[PDB]
């Protein structure tokens, strides 16, 4: 019996959801002519003694219809909704995902979610650090600022996440 954590990455086109996820898996980058389509990656982890699989989905974001995203998060355990610190705009398309998540959870205190500022190498941002961290606050949700180009905060993303589970207790290590 298998018993897998599974993390669903949501975010707009372009925030770097497939870098992040390719960073964490398997230490490399997005490759820009790779067909762009929803894919699954297995990363064994420790889970209550003993070993699990963490399931993680990087979506394809805004080309994602709609009923399967609500498939997504229906079978997800955790959620990271990445936008960039360069586009306000990619912050504000998080609004309606992270919605569909509170209403099939029923709260947000119940699953974790992570707010994730990537990007953060820029130095031309659209959302400052203290911006980010007040959505945070008032979804009641954490927040980490990420560069999946610099490899930092990208193991620490996914340690805090399998931290903040409670039902479980999870560990890279
Ligand atoms: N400067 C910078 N660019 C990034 C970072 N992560 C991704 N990118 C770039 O942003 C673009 C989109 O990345 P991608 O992972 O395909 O984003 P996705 O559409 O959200 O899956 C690509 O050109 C990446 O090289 C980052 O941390 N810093
Ligand atoms: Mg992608």
């Amino acid at each position: 019996q298998s018993n897998d954590y599974r993390v669903v990455v949501f975010g707009a086109g372009g925030v770097g959801k497939s870098s992040l996820v390719l960073r964490f898996v398997k230490g490399t980058f997005r490759d820009t002519y790779i067909p762009t389509i929803e894919d699954t990656y297995r990363q064994v982890i420790s889970c209550d003694k003993s070993v699990c699989t963490l399931q993680i989905t990087d979506t394809t974001g805004s080309h994602q219809f709609p009923a399967m995203q609500r498939l997504s998060i229906s079978k997800g355990h955790a959620f990271i909704l990445v936008f960039s610190v360069t586009s306000k705009q990619s912050l504000e398309e998080l609004g309606p995902i992270y919605k569909l998540i509170v209403q099939i959870k029923g709260s947000v205190e119940d699953i974790p979610v992570m707010l994730v500022g990537n990007k953060c190498d820029e130095t031309q941002r659209e959302v400052d650090t203290r911006e980010a961290q007040a959505v945070a606050q008032e979804w009641k949700c954490a927040f980490m600022e990420t560069s999946a180009k610099m490899n930092y905060n990208v193991k620490e993303l996914f340690q805090e996440l399998l931290t903040l589970e409670t039902r479980r207790n999870m560990s890279l290590n």
